[PDB]
């Protein structure tokens, strides 16, 4: 049993669901729990498929802000960057399918864990972005690498840049889901996806997965490296320890550079 | 010269059609077809542009599963993945455009023979797809490596791992395709893009189409090197056995591995 | 130097810069200067922290300047002139500031590749999008044969190329060669809103994010690059690149041998 997931399996689909009140925040301990359902999933024979979502509201609007203020400093926020890089690496080399089910939105540290699986549905009016220059900081968790990646590097700049979320029927344009469903059936319509996957060989199953990790160039991976290193930098800079206190203290950040 | 393709030429356009009954299969025999396609392709200065569809329902339905049945070892299943890798990428670096003409379905095989053509166009109602996994195999002429890099990795991981075709009009929108025709005049449709590029200069041809092989990495050519391998060890396996077996015969295979 | 055909306002943190080389905008090597110089004051000046790029007139921009490519420039020349556009394109693209185009009426050719290299694109809707160098007998000479696949796929950019036909800025929303359209009436205005979200934000946020997004780019791309500048140069001093060109200038269809 882990704190904040919980899992049930039935017929050969690990449904994990993110229990974190109320938005399911992507926390240090949530990632041990991702990491540890990784592992569960992996060892377990009987499980061919996952489908991860949130409870509540949302799938995850976030890494957990409670970890980012004054009190850290620039090692430890590189650090963490780095749990999260390393927790959404595991995700994404998992060698069983890995679906997100994202309903309400997915945020930042939450929409880099989703885009860490292998597949995305989403509602139509789910809100998906990656609104970290708010606080004066950038995504530390691959999200600089992993979002041009599937939307294509202008419209991952936009999204970067402006903060400004997009829709889940406009991530499904962007390529940044494979597909909308209806609230009403939203988790019953992934589970079906699911349903269908688990019926094909497991050893064909990891070799798609294996051979999809091709596009996950060297670039990609120094990409994530600089990543975690610029965090930690503008973390710990004037500028980012302002948008981190104006967030907290509902107030619109004021840069220096 | 050429068994199940015939080519005819007129006003600079050669249009190739595939026919090999009943579903034009991409075997061995059509295999080599395609390389003296090519080659003659190249090589016929009055030649600009080639335009390549499929006679009868489909464009092709698939590898010819009946030929194999002929292999009795991982090695030669190796073999004939190589040989549709190989025939493919001369296909794609064929020094002359070559457009697929997409009708009624593009499955397995035959969606990756044209995945390997410059430009496709198709109607709206075609079906296009990787259906494999339902064989209990995997793509093995090199659309493990093309389909993610036209549709993202996201959405090819779901049709591999469903095997659920798409129809002409998703294609278009995930960027499988570069237009759709109306059923009626598809094939006329196609034919006035031909004839827009025979206007051009053979020289400026040749070095538009070397200019974007840029996008093919080491990681993708040592990804079709893969994918052959891990093709041929699936191939003999129990699970890849029971479900060509049971593809065969008409039922749903058993899969236990 | 003042600039010849660009002019520079400054407010509320956006450049807003406007390409007027009269009558279509086409990026002569005047002009590759003029967006070298303007880069230079944006990278210097703290005040800026983002730029807004349109044409005046009726065009961003129709082309490169078809008067540097007749029959009285030679070979080394036509590479030397594919070079400093690639060159001064790679200049905008790598800005430390966020670079927008904002495209009206037309993007051809070389004004194609110019918006390209910025980090991100809005149109109006009817907009015309697209390069038609080979109706030239040339090819793109400002990287557009290495950009344009990266943004609409191979597939797509094969199709553009070979035919030479545009696309409306609709359709190349839907391609992703565009970020968003917004209605001609309010079009400049709707582009500098979004400027204007972008200059909320810290400069290092802004300059990290663009450095983090090069990534994408590989070495074949560089590699591609170069050949691409010593084919413009083969095809230039061509057969079929001189009937090409002078069949333009004198306003027939080209007939080409190989």
């Amino acid at each position: 049993m882990l704190k904040f997931l919980s899992v049930r399996v039935e017929d050969h689909i690990a449904v994990a669901t993110l229990n974190h009140a109320p938005a399911n925040a992507m926390s240090s301990q949530v990632m041990h729990d991702v990491t540890e359902l990784i592992d569960q999933v992996e060892k377990d024979d009987n499980i061919r498929v996952v489908v991860i979502h949130g409870e509540g509201r949302f799938f995850s609007a976030g890494a957990d802000i409670k970890e980012f203020t004054s009190v850290t400093e620039a090692k430890q926020a590189t650090e963490l960057a780095q749990l999260g890089q390393v927790t959404f690496e595991r995700v994404e080399k998992c060698s069983k399918p890995v679906i997100a089910a994202i309903h309400g939105a997915a945020l930042g540290g939450g929409l880099e864990f989703a885009m860490s699986c292998h597949m995305r549905f989403a509602t139509e009016s789910a809100k998906l972005g990656l609104p970290e220059l708010t606080l004066g900081l950038i995504p530390g968790f691959a999200g600089t690498q992993r979002l041009p990646r599937y939307v294509g590097k202008a419209k991952a700049c936009e999204m970067m840049l402006t903060s400004t979320p997009i829709t889940g029927a406009e991530a499904l344009k962007w390529g940044l889901v494979n597909g909308v469903f209806a609230e009403e059936t939203f988790l019953d319509d992934t589970l079906k996806v699911a349903k269908q996957i688990a019926g094909k060989s497991p050893a064909t199953a990891r070799a798609v997965l294996e051979l999809l990790q091709t596009t996950k160039s060297s670039h990609y991976y120094e990409g994530v490296q600089r990543e975690a290193q610029i965090f930690g930098e503008v973390f710990t800079s004037e500028d980012g320890r302002e948008g981190v206190a104006a967030f907290l203290e509902k107030r619109k950040p004021s840069f220096s550079g």
